[PDB]
RNA sequence: UUUUUU
RNA sequence: UUUUUU
RNA sequence: UUUUUU
RNA sequence: UUUUUU
């Protein structure tokens, strides 16, 4: 009767938030890593652009451990803050690794323990240098800048130290937006905004890191969650507006905007296309369950908080709900829709085992075949029934 | 007259919740059952990897115990966390069986007892070093994992202990999505998670365990409810946010997405498309019984609570009211409706003894044949009669 | 005439009422579709 | 799970 | 009792 | 009194 | 990202 599919309602709202409340025991606690953080002690730049090489080079390292590797690219992604230990230190979220901040202090050719020289240190010299020898030795010679010249470079001015640095920042950064999503068809959107940044003078371009450095890096950043967990933390402090902005901040606040709703495009596609744009074929009896699936869903999205745009990135369990398979067939219609309305749509790889095609032929139909589309007219437009025909005309 | 037709439905919401009321006495005390559980004492990487080797070898061997093998699973099952003891005391809600913690200590090839040693302790050791060997034998000389090296590994690095234990505890998560269901007709859901785990590199393939001692846990998990029961207690605690979540956790979750609702596909099928997706088929005198059934079911899903979805995994004896066979017809018509929709729906096995073969091409009729089937309109489609025809015109 | 299951039950009682189940069993198919009060308007379901 | 643009 | 997808 | 399925 | 006028 009347009752019931109100009851089904409810249902399936319970449903949504059915065991997401309260808060869990500290018994499930993560086996906690030791990372070893080489941060500048000094704001000398010589030293600070020595630590970068010597990161740069840590990182392009092959026989680098992995702990190793997640520690130069912590010591490359605070080397802008004038702090980094304390950045690193107020601006971590991890459980899963612990970090032990460590003053870097002098500047050897490698980085000088100074403790207890000869106890526990000797060995540590001796690796940093195997590592060096092998980074240097790996590659054909050539530097991680796309310029020779840019390796073996003496900084003693800071405004050339900052200037590198920020172009370093921003080249690492570029790679958040398609590391985890698709970083095999990368290349294109990275090389996009880098160009971007280079027109815009943000970046100077004699500080360009090769493309084998950069997949390396991006490869570095993919198997690793504890960095990309670090840099959504970032984004998401630089994020929160009040204070002001510098250089390398604002330039990772604009490349978080591309960062943003990364790796959920299904969703928001099928938001914006099928449920908005009203289209008189919406309500046909097979796209009501992915309506009410859709409204639980932006319930559940607004409930999750600041870290819901980077559910990919930080790879939330709640991320499997919001993907499409749960309604594949409001889906279906959204991406046709959205690929006979938008041109950039339809380089997306959505060969998926629902799609449904009579779904996304009725979405290509409703497109254009469909009608006019005049939605509620708040002026009156009595003389516009021609303007509409005309229109329709194409 | 008017009054019946209501003491009816009255009658039967009273008779769903009939005796489910009241607290029971603990006269009726299951016999415990004891249950020796290895867990690490320390954090030490090499002694977690050689208990976890241990565990791997216990589960495979043949001539081992169920209680060894249960013990076995714990062990693994708490390996990632850094105290296995409180984890398992904390999360262990089996009435059935009652758990010894034992911890490890030292690691020789097998365990040391280290507790009056030579007094009831060398039967132990010797017992555990049949199981060794028993285990080595059983097979043709192949190792739990899929690769000899992965075997006879040493692990002194956390960050690889770290990696080979989330490999593991992923690989033996993904058995219980289909452990009870159909544990025969799997390898190939199981198959698709493994590769989904891979691609995002959440989990290191080189420690992927055979097939074989995969078959061997699935089996031993079917046959066992206590270690159905602790991991869905652990799926529930995971569930519930509000902490930080680790890397096992969070794999953990992700599992139990999947999870949720395993078991129960034939009444959430006849919900979403019988009872959702409204046809004009549906009131006709011989589904009204079968809507109030399901609604007096909707009621008692919100009744039992947090543990409702996994009711397949636990065994719940209320799962028995919520299976197709008390709602034929309406199950039928959903199911026909499903298969006609859904192209993934139809690999399901309904060869049931109540299939209604009439319902079920009346449900076949209505999905495609009935009509478009347009809803109420909030917005005026008043020129949509049309865009309805067309819609039909396919 | 609706559940394949009932008419395993052994029902020969003393008080079968033959016309009353040839009603039933009329009722239950030829009699008509059984469309009940319905909340959603289904105006163009007469042919449905 | 993911593969557009921004 | 159960055998899809996610 | 009772003889189905679940 | 941006390319008018004012």
């Amino acid at each position: 009767m009347s009752d019931i599919f109100d009851e089904a309602a409810s249902f399936r709202s319970y449903q949504s938030k059915l065991g997401r409340d309260g808060r869990a025991s500290a018994a499930t606690a993560t086996l906690t890593t030791k990372i070893r953080i080489f941060v500048p002690a000094t704001n000398s730049p010589e030293l600070r652009w020595e630590l970068t090489l010597f990161a740069l080079d840590v990182i392009r390292s092959p026989s680098a451990a992995e702990s190793m590797k997640i520690g130069a690219a912590f010591t490359l992604i605070s080397m802008y803050s004038e702090r980094p230990g304390a950045l690193i230190r107020s601006l971590l979220n991890d459980p899963d690794i612990e970090a032990v901040i460590i003053d870097v202090g002098s500047m050897l050719n490698g980085i000088p323990v100074m403790e207890r020289r000869g106890d526990k240190a000797q060995e540590e010299m001796e690796g940093l240098m195997r590592i060096l020898k092998t980074a240097r030795e790996s590659s054909k010679g050539k530097t991680p800048f796309v310029d020779s010249r840019a390796y073996g470079l003496r900084i003693t001015d800071m405004s050339t130290l900052v200037s590198a640095v920020i172009t370093i920042e921003a080249q690492i950064w570029i790679l958040i937006a398609k590391a985890v999503t698709a970083p095999d068809t990368a290349e294109e959107s990275e090389t996009r905004r880098w160009a971007k940044y280079v027109q815009q003078k943000r970046v100077n371009p004699f500080f360009a890191l090769t493309q084998q450095w950069l997949t390396e890096m991006r490869n570095l950043l993919s198997q690793s969650l504890s960095v990309r967990k670090f840099m959504v933390e970032i984004l998401m402090e630089v994020k929160k507006g009040g204070s002001a902005k510098g250089r390398a901040v604002e330039i990772i606040s604009d490349i978080g905007n591309y960062v943003e709703e990364t790796g959920m495009a299904g969703f928001f596609a099928t938001i914006r296309f099928g449920l908005e744009t009203r289209y008189p074929a919406l309500a046909l009896n097979e796209f009501q369950s992915d309506l009410n699936t859709i409204k639980g869903l932006m319930l559940l999205y607004r409930e999750i908080g600041p870290r819901a745009p980077y559910m990919v990135l930080l790879e939330e369990s709640i991320q499997t709900k919001f993907a499409p398979g749960g309604y594949p067939l409001l889906w279906s219609f959204a991406m046709g829709v959205a690929t006979t309305i938008d041109r950039s749509m339809g380089a997306l790889n959505i060969n998926r085992g629902y799609l449904e095609p009579m779904y996304f032929r009725l979405g290509q139909k409703s497109a254009r075949h469909h009608a006019g589309g005049i939605d509620q007219n708040m002026a009156n437009k009595l003389g516009l029934n021609s303007d509409q025909v005309a229109e329709l005309a194409a």
